[PDB]
């Protein structure tokens, strides 16, 4: 409910601005945060967070705390706004391009903002973990006007409640020709399960056993065919926890705490972050 009341355009007090993507005559953000001791030619870890809100709505507003906190631990932390079908009228495939184009876009320009360009993760909540992954492992779709030399590949993923399964390949015509008209392409080209394969970037998976929205069965066989292809994918379920129980506000912010708590041991373990202390 309380993702559902937040602003667009967000504040995102103390956020620096910078415009990612132009396209359909809008100015798609990116809201940087960056640590204290930031200077130029610093080489930090990054992490871009997607809102998430069904590819329909939603604001970068939602993953503002997460930026200050990861921004505090030393990386250069981002919220991206991306195209919705509310605002903009597109399918799950632009935003897809839109997410792409924000992790290329910070690859591209890694020199002025501080960062390790082979340091850049991807993170989002439902949708927007759903383009996260996507960032990490489904192949480009189109070639927007971008520097095409510049990979859009995240380095790493940090999802929240995301979407994994999108077609029911592998698991009925018609279902599959009204998702293709939903998604703006074929639905395995969209789905982040139809593209497990050997030598990903290291992901976290955080999910609530009683989601029903996204249902944690779908995770669970994802991290599962993850880890029989040798990829590092950490899968820790929320028993009870239904969808969203990991924003900031909710539940007297525990599960807020424990995600990112878990979330900067992940970026420990796989050397994005220096160990506390
Ligand atoms: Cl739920």
């Amino acid at each position: 409910a309380e993702v559902g009341r937040l602003r667009y355009p967000p504040e995102m007090p103390g956020a620096e601005v910078k415009v990612y993507k132009k396209v359909d005559n809008v100015d798609l953000k990116l809201y940087i945060y960056k640590p204290a001791d930031w200077k130029p030619a610093d080489r930090r870890s990054a992490i871009v967070f997607f809102f998430g809100g069904g590819w329909q709505s939603g604001s970068p507003a939602q993953f503002r705390p997460q930026c200050e906190y990861f921004a505090g631990r030393g990386m250069v932390a981002m919220a991206a706004d991306y195209r919705v079908g509310s605002r903009h009228n597109v399918k799950v495939a632009d935003c897809v391009a839109d997410a792409k184009s924000a992790i290329r876009w910070v690859r591209q320009h890694a020199a002025e903002l501080g960062v390790d360009p082979q340091k850049i993760v991807a993170s989002g909540g439902s949708a927007g973990g759903h383009l996260a992954a996507c960032t990490v492992m489904v192949p480009d779709l189109e070639a927007p006007e971008e520097d095409h030399t510049i990979s859009s590949q995240a380095n790493a993923a940090i999802l929240f409640n995301p979407v994994l399964i999108l077609s029911r390949e592998g698991l009925r015509q018609d279902w599959e020709e009204r998702l293709r008209e939903r998604l703006g392409t074929e639905p395995k080209a969209v789905s982040p399960y139809h593209h497990i394969r050997a030598g990903l970037p290291p992901m976290i998976i955080f999910h609530g056993t009683a989601d029903n929205t996204v249902p944690f069965e779908t995770i669970r066989l994802f991290a599962e065919a993850m880890k029989k292809a040798g990829n590092r994918c950490e899968l820790v379920p929320f028993e009870g926890a239904a969808h969203g129980f990991f924003n900031f506000g909710r539940g007297d912010n525990l599960a807020y705490q424990k995600t990112l708590e878990l979330a900067d041991e992940f970026l420990v373990e796989i050397g994005f972050l220096a160990p506390k202390g």
